[PDB]
């Protein structure tokens, strides 16, 4: 007496552990098995899954003690999938150096330190009260606890298995309890009838991997799947032709871009990087391939940033006259510059590159594509230009301009970006700053330095497309996850 939900997915996460499973394919499963202290209410106040409002979920209420500490009064009676009651010890363990940010913890959870602020050891007050605190001032703690970092894990169960074994048999407080897993095949979650919130609407949720988009579409038409993920606006023509099925698309909080290996002699200066950025006609590419459904942000600036969003920012410059001048100043000899890309990873990555190549040709730059595979990934020295994506996972400007382009991060340390000292000093300031006039003005200067230096060139915010049966009532959210809490009704 409850319909079974079948989901055709592009793949499965490397793990089901909340932090280790963070990927394009991860959150859509992990969000059902786990809950966080704070939940993002995507559909609050009639929004289309884009609202950044943070409502209290595992924590009944929260009071900020100071610039680095928050007291969490927890919900009582919340039970994990194994029956154990969720206490402050479980919440403290979730954000402790033993599990998340310690030197030994990062061996099993590599990105535990990366996806976290400067954590300090949490303090358990009573059975349902814990104080989550950081070593340095941070006004983003609540935003970090409401992101994919948030999910609370059980202390006695996780410790007895480890981050590796827990990823194959996870236990959480979400509305769907993990049942079975077949590597690179499927994940099945049965309905958690002991859920503290609204009773689950589906009996079982299966994540069947259907690697090819055509096979995924055929499966939805045949009746094998209720919802299919990872489709492009071009695939709408076939699915929308069937009256029983429909496409439901959304502008996801991800950023398609192309970065450079600034260790190469040609890309250590900002001159040729700026020439390549100024020659790209972004509206033309979005119009031709995305059917004008993708968005072009005004710099590293997105509406989901909240107070750190400047709606009055100028759009990224398109100047062929200036791009041509920069090529003359750079002393570019005409040697073909490689562009490493996968033929089936980023949506429209190959057709967009073909268009950009003609735009770079107009500026005087010979750019040739180099198709690679996961098992044929090139070494850093073989890379000149490469396509890349950045999931803007925080409901704040910190990710990913500070997150990936800041001091000590990959773009500067691994890809040799000699960033200005002003950029790195402002990156440290915005981390500890409080949302205001000064913090918003610091992000504007960071964006201006980012466009001037051009360590990466932002192409567009992609439009992710899903396809579902009309009898399954589910609206997609603006993130690389699926929300079924009060957003899954069978007819």
């Amino acid at each position: 007496d409850r319909r079974a939900l079948r989901i055709g997915v592009n793949g499965l996460p490397p793990s089901l552990e909340p932090i280790n499973g963070i990927s394009n394919t991860g959150p859509r499963i992990i969000n059902q098995i786990f809950d966080a202290l704070i939940r993002r209410d995507y559909f609050a106040d009639g929004a289309k899954g884009n609202n950044i409002k943070l409502v209290p979920a595992l924590a009944e209420s929260f009071e900020r003690i100071d610039d680095k500490s928050i007291r969490f009064k927890l919900r009582q009676g919340v039970k994990f999938h194994n029956g154990a009651e969720m206490t402050a010890e479980d919440v403290a363990f979730t954000f402790s150096s033993e599990r998340l940010w310690g030197d030994e913890a990062i061996k099993t959870v590599p990105n535990g330190r990366n996806f976290s602020p400067n954590w300090d050891e949490p303090v358990v007050e009573d059975k349902y009260t814990v104080v989550l605190r950081t070593k340095t001032p941070s006004y983003l703690i609540e935003k970090y606890l409401g992101s994919w970092l948030g999910p609370i894990v059980p202390k006695e169960y996780y410790k007895s298995l480890g981050a590796v074994a827990f990823g194959n048999k996870p236990i959480g407080t979400g509305p769907y309890k993990f049942r079975e897993l077949v590597a690179n095949d499927h994940v099945t979650l049965e309905a958690n009838d002991g859920y503290w919130g609204d009773k689950p609407t589906a009996s079982t949720i299966t994540y069947q991997v259907v690697a090819e988009p055509a096979t995924r579409v055929a499966g939805l038409i045949s009746g094998e799947y209720d919802i299919i993920t990872t489709l492009t606006p071009d695939d709408m023509a076939l699915v929308d032709g069937y009256s029983d099925l429909e496409t439901r698309g959304t502008l996801i909080e991800n950023l398609h871009m192309f970065t450079f290996n600034m260790n190469q002699p040609i890309f250590q200066n900002k001159t040729l990087r700026r020439a390549l950025a100024l020659a790209v006609n972004r509206p033309l590419i979005v119009e031709a391939l995305w059917k004008n459904k993708a968005s072009i942000p005004n710099g590293f600036n997105f509406p989901h940033y909240g107070a750190t969003y400047d709606p009055k920012r100028k759009p990224m410059e398109f100047n062929l006259k200036e791009a041509k001048r920069l090529v003359k100043e750079s002393g570019y000899d005409g040697t073909p510059i490689t562009y490493h890309t996968m033929g089936n990873y980023y949506a429209n990555a190959v057709p967009a590159l073909m268009m950009m190549i003609e735009m770079w040709k107009a500026a005087g730059i010979t750019v040739v594509p180099k198709i690679f595979a996961p098992g044929t990934t090139p070494k850093d020295s073989d890379i000149l230009i490469r396509n890349w994506s950045n999931g803007q996972w925080l409901t704040d400007g910190l990710t990913t301009m500070v997150s990936e382009f800041g001091p000590g991060r990959g773009v500067q340390k691994r890809w040799g970006w000699k960033a200005p000292a002003e950029f790195n000093n402002l990156c440290d300031q915005v981390a500890q700053l409080k949302d205001g006039e000064e913090r918003s003005a610091a992000f504007n200067r960071l964006r201006d330095i980012f466009e001037d230096e051009a360590p990466a060139v932002l192409m567009y915010q992609p439009y992710d497309v899903y396809a579902a049966r009309k009898d399954v009532q589910w609206s997609p959210v603006s993130f690389e996850t699926m929300e079924f809490r009060g957003n899954l009704n069978f007819k």
